[PDB]
């Protein structure tokens, strides 16, 4: 079981428990977790931010070969349920473990990184414009249970809108114009 040998005490995250494009499980959609969480959901979640504070240590990222990450998903690790962890720098803009998390409500306006979007389970640069939502309320669940609801914008709106994404079996490429990946639409904002 991945969620099994994850949860380990002595197991650390690596690249090598990141699954890539072509398994099944990565456009599959995730199933909820029910309340109260299961020690082995609690230390999972807790395992992901682990992950992405040690992608976002030079030294530590260094020695384990982990590519840097601000945001991981469940599925990401073959685990088929709904879990996200995010990591935004400015300490941290963004630092949150989320269970069942959902888009509540979203604006009209779009908008993309300028830079375009990477994903760790996909080995390979795909570029254009991401189109997201420019702004989302998004509810979810934090370890104890407890409901939240945040409002984003920003780096932070697109960091976990593309995790939530994974928990519904869709690639950050999926919203990518085919036509003309660098296309600006109206109503579209870039971020730079
Ligand atoms: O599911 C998780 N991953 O694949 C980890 C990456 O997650 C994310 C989530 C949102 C954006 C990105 C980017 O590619 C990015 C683009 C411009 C500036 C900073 C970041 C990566
Ligand atoms: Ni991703």
């Amino acid at each position: 079981s991945a969620i099994e040998r994850i949860s380990k005490a002595a197991h650390l995250i690596d690249m090598c428990d990141i699954i890539r494009e072509g398994n099944p499980s990565l456009r599959t959609v995730a199933e909820e977790v029910t309340f109260p969480l299961s020690d082995q959901e609690i230390i999972l979640g807790e395992k992901m931010m682990q992950f992405l504070k040690h992608s976002q240590d030079p030294v530590m990222a260094e020695k384990m070969g982990l590519r840097g990450g601000v945001g991981l998903a469940a599925p990401q690790l073959d685990i088929s349920k709904r879990i996200i962890a995010v990591l935004v720098p400015n300490a941290y803009d963004l630092e949150a473990i989320m269970y069942n998390p959902k888009i509540v409500s979203h604006s009209v306006q779009d908008a993309a990184l300028g830079e375009g979007e990477g994903c760790l389970s996909v080995d390979r640069n795909v570029p254009g414009y991401v189109v997201r939502h420019a702004r989302v309320t998004v509810d979810y669940f934090d370890k104890d249970g407890e409901k939240h609801r945040i409002k984003l914008k920003g780096y932070n709106s697109i960091v976990v809108q593309h995790e939530i994404d994974h928990i519904n079996g869709i690639m950050f490429y999926d919203r990518i114009n085919e036509k003309d990946p660098f296309a600006v639409k109206d109503g579209l904002l870039i971020l730079e």
